[PDB]
This record gives structure tokens, C-alpha cells and sequence, in this order.
């Protein structure tokens, strides 16, 4: 079960949602972010590094101070992983996914170097960002990036 605060951390953004790392890191997948001067009133002037889909967000100042530092790890297979999906209309959904492989896909001309995994509820246009996470003795380990036309789901990692 996850605590709001950590519900706090997935945001808006772009086409679809981020998630706060920490006061000073936000991830998000790529196609979602805006092709902009600023970011949450920053300018790039920001630490920004984009791979496969993966988009990171290292800010100079603390943007959310509210929270501590998880760990982001570069995936987690078989770790039973949550999707932390928020719908435009506050509805809450964490989803139960089972992760499998680390491949890289082309998925519609974009190269996402992700991981695979099948839904133990699904996802819909709008919802990439959303945080893949788990909890040791909480971390990240992804952001939502596709789905297959029915039961699995691929988040980008780094």
C-alpha cells in the first residue's frame, strides 16, 4: 500500500505525468514532454538528459522540499512492481504488474530502451510517466511508456 505523499510525488506534465524522485530529480517518458524556454518555472539553464524514452530532470533548486530521496533504480524480473496511475479525474489506480525482461523496442519510430511486464485495470492514452515502483524495507524502477493492443505493459528505464 502506498502512502499519499508518495501519490504526491506523480504530476501533470506535458501529455501525460512525472514523478518526483526528490525534491530536485523528476522523471517522465519522452514523448510526453513538451518540445519550451522553462520547466516548473526553471530554466534549462536544469540538468536534462533524455535515453530511450527515459527523461530525467536534475533542477537547482529544490522544486519539492515537501519530500525525501527515493532510489531510482534501472529497472527492478519477476518483481511485482505498482504503477502509480492518476486519471485526469483524481481517481487513483495502482495497477499490480509482474516485470519480466529488459529489451529495447522501437515502438512507432522511438527507440525505448525498457522492461516488460504483465498485468496481474488497464492503462490508456494519457497515462505515461505514471511510476513503476516497489517497496524494500519505496523505490522507482520506471516509467510507463506502452501497452500491447490487449495484459502487458513496457516502461522505459534508464
Amino acid at each position: 500500500h502506498a502512502p499519499p505523499t508518495l501519490w504526491s510525488r506523480v504530476t501533470k506534465f506535458g501529455s501525460g505525468w512525472g514523478f518526483w524522485v526528490s525534491p530536485t530529480v523528476f522523471i517522465t517518458t519522452t514523448h510526453v514532454v513538451p518540445t519550451v524556454k522553462e520547466f516548473f518555472g526553471e530554466p534549462l539553464s536544469i540538468a536534462i538528459h533524455q535515453a530511450g524514452e527515459f527523461t530525467q530532470f536534475r533542477f537547482s533548486k529544490k522544486m519539492r522540499p515537501d519530500l525525501t530521496g527515493m532510489v531510482l533504480e534501472e529497472g527492478c524480473e519477476g518483481t511485482v512492481c505498482s504503477v502509480l496511475i492518476k486519471r485526469d479525474s483524481g481517481e487513483l489506480l495502482p495497477l499490480a504488474v509482474r516485470m519480466g525482461a529488459i529489451a529495447s523496442m522501437r515502438i512507432q519510430g522511438r527507440l525505448v530502451h525498457g522492461q516488460s511486464g504483465m498485468l496481474l485495470l488497464g492503462t490508456i492514452p494519457g497515462d505515461c510517466g505514471a511510476p513503476y515502483v516497489h517497496k524494500r524495507g519505496w523505490v522507482v524502477c520506471g516509467v510507463h511508456a506502452a501497452a500491447t493492443k490487449s495484459n502487458t505493459v513496457v516502461c522505459a528505464v534508464q
